[PDB]
């Protein structure tokens, strides 16, 4: 029984356990690059996705993400039709990149056939759970039809996982179960992995067959994304962020003479059924509006490049393969 | 001085400082097996049970529960007739399990009898205290006369005095000092284990016996639970997430428009005025009214069902034996 | 360069940080002892003491204190035939036992002559800071000249300052520095022991020498008062737990029909003048009104017996003895 | 790959999570001595010196600084003439020490002249990251042309940097990323140091070479002063203690009846808006107006000799060389 014995052996550090620290430099925050390359044939400009939901991606916040040279990912609580004219939309817009979420499902296939005839440049196989059998399966039987597309796999938080999904077939991994910052995974079902540790051992296994990661959730500021790259992934992507903005999907309510708009998880009630007897895992709430997505961006990436600066990072592979952390206690939140 | 050298050696955990880690799964939330078996005569269908204090199980409270798949212990704080018939009145509703507390008292013996007489289907012997000679004397008297009576003993916080009342005959062993909700024991006495801790120290002793645990206390939240039975219970017992269920004895009270029931430790001024020198170590507060108690049980599996999906567990053998925790820091539990 | 490297090497405990771990018992809560010997001539009933403060005792808390079996210190915040006539008001109500608390002065001397001509059973040469050669000289000074009486001094935090004290000649060892609840010698100073783990440091050394250690400071509960003394403190010495009482010394103020008392530290701006160009290192404050002091005490040593009880201590040197303690983390301190 | 193994092996305290501890004194706190020596031509009578902020220290700072035996650093949010004349003034008050903020640009050698001309003491070339080329360039070509000039260069967090910093002239290093009470750094960059780790990391280099280190940043409390001496600091500088004193610039402001005064950080919008693309990396806030320095530096140098007498320090070199920190965690802090 040597799980018996292991059952509490696991250490996991988030984002506010840790800082980087700064080394020799040579370059300004304003020469670093931030260019990433998840693929031969999906290279970014900036290392930054938004969320594949239903109060955060649609075509008007697709084409913001593109243009600014990032990525983002049409979300699938919408028909087949829906979805692939969504793809389209943004297509036509000027040879800008796009990406699709396709939930593991009979119909998937059907969905993701519609997708590639709209051209689509990256699919989204994502469920709450990517360690699993059915998961492995849709990869392997998407990729068996489509040897050239681009497939996200996720999400999980193991080496295991990484594993077993670059081995079903995946091109990037995406990373995270639990830290959402809708996500009541943690307190409904007992179960994650603090965010930092699960990219730096899924990257640690990535790394050994030239796989990136993507690092999903629990960014609530620019330094996260920092220290989320300097752990090994290639790129972040954002839900609550990017939920304010107005790209964004959905209307802006006035409450109080404050403007806000509608954010929530895609397992709460109202997604989930939106998506049409689980236990919901997300919950819905209210976001202050941010104005154009161009805004916040740039507050994104100039923290970034203040952050390579720091460590001297003149690209984002030498972060990854770099940057140093030092760990420190509770109380040394209170001093930033 | 090998005793004070070894003073400060011991750590612990509670709740908020684990999360389980998901892994291969091939077994949906919906088909995932959640009975547990306590012993070869009493079968639980879910893994929960509602604790024996007076204002969270008496008959009605019994009821739901059985017909839930779990169970509830009838609490002593009332006649040995009252109790007898509250027993007897589950067993009524159609062959349901039930159990019920006894005190470690001379009386208890004869309270035992009329509990056996009307059918019981398991005693809990509980005291503050589960590891003193007291305790495990009344437990070896109690087997000695009732050979294949399903004793509960408790509460225990350590392999110890888990080996201890297994050894005098209690066949299953309630594990938890210090985590309930409304306890003070740690305030006012200075003593306590952290519960992960506790029912994983327990559960290394008593699975040498093939003896079974249950996880009593402290568990808010659906994923705490998750937790307990990942950590080695088979079982958990909860008072704060029944009390305001409409099941639970005593009467909803309304403030502002806001309908409240009265919860109270065992251990609180007023139980223990009614149960009758020692300092009180519970407190009396009220929770939220909740309405049924099938809608309160139908969110604790459904999060109990996904955290075995995430695990891959396809029953609680498999969660006991093989899901393995990571720890965090303090910030971490802020994400 | 050996205190360069052992800088940061020390780690430290205080209440919060531990729980005492229940073990066999054959003893009910009303039939252990709590009982202790300070010396051949000062045994108490009851593990006690209260606080020498210009807000705590006074002749009529020490007799108070000395009925339910504890002592009380008479402070030195008074001149010399006060406190001689306040010893003599306590000594002559029966047969009490009562302490008298002196600083390290030039006229100390003169001071301990009058308390001991008044019969007093205890001298405390108690300063800020024990560890000093004013203190280790007064209590060779005063051993020299009173061969029998019971020197308490303090207070101080390490072995090697209780080792100090003991070959100077004090019969016992107050412990604390920085503990208190109306102390900021931690925050003006940057100085301080957490108090479990200095308690324990103490009494390591004074066992080798079968001197008794006090606990003093930082008991805000009865638990902590159960903690202290099974980390090897023969006695508890409190301040903020009496302040509130009848019989402590101050006014009953009423604000906003609410009754309360005022608690100062004596390195208080307030406390230090009426002893009489260092910086205070304690704040005055006000208390809740608590009654009767006999309320307090039996709430106090009902937490004790209680956790004697679960620890199966029938008296307190098993408690001292073998008692064991299991850390927890801050979100330990939640569950509780 | 060495490089990633090692990503999260290091650890670092910071001021809340350690206590000095006592030890054997015989001399009191009005008997020991506060004097700092930072080199042979900068002699401190107390271990304080005022931040090189716009909202910190001018002319009248850095004359009661000067006056009470410490040190104020003109900031350079202003031209090279307003500068020079600022620093002339000090020296005007007959012989008082007084230091100058100069950039690294190639504005800085003309700035750097004028500030000798005017007979200032002590430069402080400072960047947010000292550990960069165009730093250290800086000070090489600085040390080339004044070979006895007093060159403070910043701000570093490691040994390395403090190595390099050494390596090139600077005969002072300031020392502290992220640790500011009006830094954003850590949240906008994700970088910084723990401020006890980064000067005792920093000292420990620093000694091999007989160079001083100024603790810079994050202290609140005098006690947080006495921690970063006795880590290993010869001297301490500090922003936020000092920004409500009446002799730093800036008006005193009154909402509802109380005086304030404004405080920014160097890196926040208005303060780069005044010394003219990058993203702010401090706030601006208002601090409690505390009336006279005298008043400020008073309690922080009576806290010190307090610290100074509970550790036997009889000086400050007793107190970097020997005083022993005890560490605590987060509930320790509580008391
Ligand atoms: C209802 C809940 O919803 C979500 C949870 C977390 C992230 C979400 C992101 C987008 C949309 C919904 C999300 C959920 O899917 N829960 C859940 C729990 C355990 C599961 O285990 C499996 C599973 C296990 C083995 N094979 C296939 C699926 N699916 C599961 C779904
Ligand atoms: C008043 C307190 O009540 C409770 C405390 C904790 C959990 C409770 C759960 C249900 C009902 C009451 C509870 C108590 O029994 N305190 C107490 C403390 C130490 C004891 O030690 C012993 C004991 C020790 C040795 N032999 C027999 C009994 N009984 C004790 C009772
Ligand atoms: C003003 C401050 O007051 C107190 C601090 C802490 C506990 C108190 C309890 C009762 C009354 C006053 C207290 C103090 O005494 N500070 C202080 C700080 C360092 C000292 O170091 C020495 C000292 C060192 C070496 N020899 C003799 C005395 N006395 C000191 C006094
Ligand atoms: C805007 C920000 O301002 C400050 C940040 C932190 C401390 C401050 C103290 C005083 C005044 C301004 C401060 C900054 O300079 N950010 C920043 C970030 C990274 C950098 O990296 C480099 C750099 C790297 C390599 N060679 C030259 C410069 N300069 C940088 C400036
Ligand atoms: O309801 C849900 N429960 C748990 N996680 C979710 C849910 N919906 C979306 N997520 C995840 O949370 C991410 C957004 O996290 P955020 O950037 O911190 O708001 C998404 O990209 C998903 O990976
Ligand atoms: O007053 C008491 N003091 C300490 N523990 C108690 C007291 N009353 C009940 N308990 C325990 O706490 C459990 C319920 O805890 P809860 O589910 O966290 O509220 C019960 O099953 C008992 O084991
Ligand atoms: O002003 C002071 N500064 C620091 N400690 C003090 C001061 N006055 C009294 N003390 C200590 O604090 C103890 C009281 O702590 P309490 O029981 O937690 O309130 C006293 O017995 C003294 O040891
Ligand atoms: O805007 C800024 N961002 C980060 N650090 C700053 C900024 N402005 C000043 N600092 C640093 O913070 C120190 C003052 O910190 P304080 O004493 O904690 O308020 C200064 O001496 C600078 O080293």
């Amino acid at each position: 029984n040597a799980m018996w014995e292991s059952k509490f052996v696991k250490e996991g550090l988030t984002f506010d356990d840790v800082l980087l620290v700064p080394a020799k430099s040579d370059v300004l925050p304003r020469e670093v690059s931030v260019k990433t390359v998840l693929s031969e044939s999906l290279q970014l400009n900036i290392p930054l996705i938004s969320a594949g939901m239903d109060t955060v991606t649609e075509a008007d916040m697709a084409i913001a993400m593109a243009r600014q040279g990032g990525l983002g990912i049409i979300h699938k609580n919408m028909s087949i039709e829906q979805q692939a004219e969504q793809v389209d939309k943004v297509k036509r817009s000027g040879g800008l990149l796009v990406g699709a979420a396709v939930g593991v499902t009979a119909d998937a296939m059907t969905r993701i056939d519609a997708l590639v005839k709209a051209s689509v440049d990256a699919i989204v196989l994502d469920t709450a759970h990517g360690h699993s059998q059915g998961v492995i399966d849709k990869v392997k039987e998407v990729r068996a039809k489509y040897p050239s597309l681009n497939i996200i796999a996720g999400n999980v938080a193991t080496a295991e996982a990484t594993k077993a999904l670059i081995e079903a077939g995946a091109n990037v991994v995406k990373v995270g179960i639990g830290p959402g910052s809708i996500c009541t995974t943690r307190v409904v079902a007992g179960v994650g992995v603090p965010q930092l540790t699960a990219v730096y051992d899924c990257a640690t296994e990535a790394r050994k067959h030239g796989i990136p990661v993507i690092a999903d959730g629990g960014i609530k500021y620019s330094g996260d994304m920092v220290k989320a790259l300097a752990a090994g992934a290639h790129v972040v992507m954002l839900g609550s962020m990017f939920a304010g903005v107005a790209e964004s999907p959905g209307e802006t309510e006035i409450y109080q003479g404050r403007q806000f708009k509608v954010y929530r998880g895609m397992g709460s009630v109202g997604a989930m059924e939106k998506g049409s007897k689980l236990v919901p895992e997300g919950i819905e709430g209210r976001v202050p509006y941010k104005g154009p997505l161009a805004d916040t961006v740039h507050q994104l990436v100039g923290g970034l490049r203040a952050g390579m600066g720091y460590c001297g990072a003149q690209d984002l592979e030498f972060l990854r393969e770099n940057a140093q952390f030092i760990r420190m206690s509770g109380a040394g939140l209170l001093e930033s």
